[PDB]
DNA sequence: TATCCTAACCAAAAGATGATTTGATTGAAGGGCTTAAAATAGGTGTGACAGTAACCGCTCGCTTCGGCAG
């Protein structure tokens, strides 16, 4: 279930640890790197942009702290 | 589409990696000692010497100045 990555590393059998396995998976996890879009992400992105943006300047990536699976 | 992620790459903050320059240290030498001795030749100031110097709780005895005396 993408959980207990110590067990995942042990099952891998190449002497990897949980942290390395998780790092590699997250760097190649479609669920994390959101090529997709969701309604709540769009709504909250619009809300934060409208709250903060002045003129043509918006906090393009500082919104990522609030919305998951982004950069 | 409006917008984004962030694979691989461009612009900028910050975060870091080694070579070079400047602030700082010091190793060795100029130097200028030491007592230890032995010595002739010396000059006087000064510091003892010494002196005067000066400055710094109860109960008797004794006395006087008037108020009548002479």
């Amino acid at each position: 279930g993408h959980l207990e990555w110590q067990k995942i590393a042990e099952e891998l059998g190449t002497s990897r640890s949980a942290f390395q396995c998780l790092q590699k998976f997250q760097q190649h996890n479609k669920a994390l790197k959101r090529k997709e879009w969701t309604e709540e992400e769009d709504r909250m992105l619009t809300q934060l942009v409208q709250e903060m943006r002045v003129g043509s300047h918006i906090p393009y990536r500082r919104i990522v702290y609030y919305m998951e699976g982004r950069d």
